């Protein structure tokens, strides 16, 4: 493999990455998000998470099929961190996958946090989730490629017209702006 090794230096990173805004994060397109949920690495991926970082309207209005909505860092710190998820196999790999509307800012301020109390809790460089990557474009550009693998079939910006008010009421419930 052309990169560098996963978090723990335990092994390549699986799956094949695109060119993202923060050049040292690893970025997957919608295509190979189709791939882990098509099975298409079923042999070696035991579980994949995907973290849909957006507000809970954004989320009910179309999401990715078997994403968990995590948009603020306790939540998305109990779901992963108070009882990891692990393979059932030691062979077999978990990856997580975060992303957001455009995948620009929440997504990765996420993953990266997550990171940092993943490397809090263990003894360096051992993690929980060492392989880790941004879904390029976020929701907004899986949507339309891959209509069929998101419920509801449907696209709700998180700047919507009427959800206005949505938007304070989440943000008010945030650790710091
Ligand atoms: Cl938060």
């Amino acid at each position: 493999d052309h990169r560098e090794l996963i978090g723990d230096y335990s092994k390549a990173f699986l799956l094949q990455t695109v060119d993202g805004k923060h050049q040292d994060l690893k970025y997957i397109s919608p295509e190979t998000m189709v791939a882990l949920l098509t099975g298409k690495f079923s042999n070696i991926v035991d579980k994949f998470v995907i973290v849909d970082c957006r507000y809970p309207y954004e989320y009910e209005g179309g999401h990715i099929k078997t994403a968990v909505n995590l948009p603020l860092e306790r939540d998305a710190e109990s779901f992963l961190l108070k009882s990891p998820i692990a393979p059932c196999s030691l062979d077999k790999r978990v990856i997580l996958i975060f992303h957001c509307e455009f995948s620009s800012e929440r997504g990765p301020r996420m993953c990266r946090f997550i990171r940092e109390r993943d490397r809090a809790v263990n003894d360096y460089p051992s993690l929980y989730y060492p392989e880790m990557y941004i879904l390029k474009g976020g929701y907004k550009e899986f949507f339309p490629q891959h209509p069929n693998f998101c419920e509801p079939q449907d696209y709700r910006p998180m700047n919507h017209e009427a959800f206005k008010d949505e938007l304070k009421t989440f943000r008010l419930k945030t650790r710091s702006w």
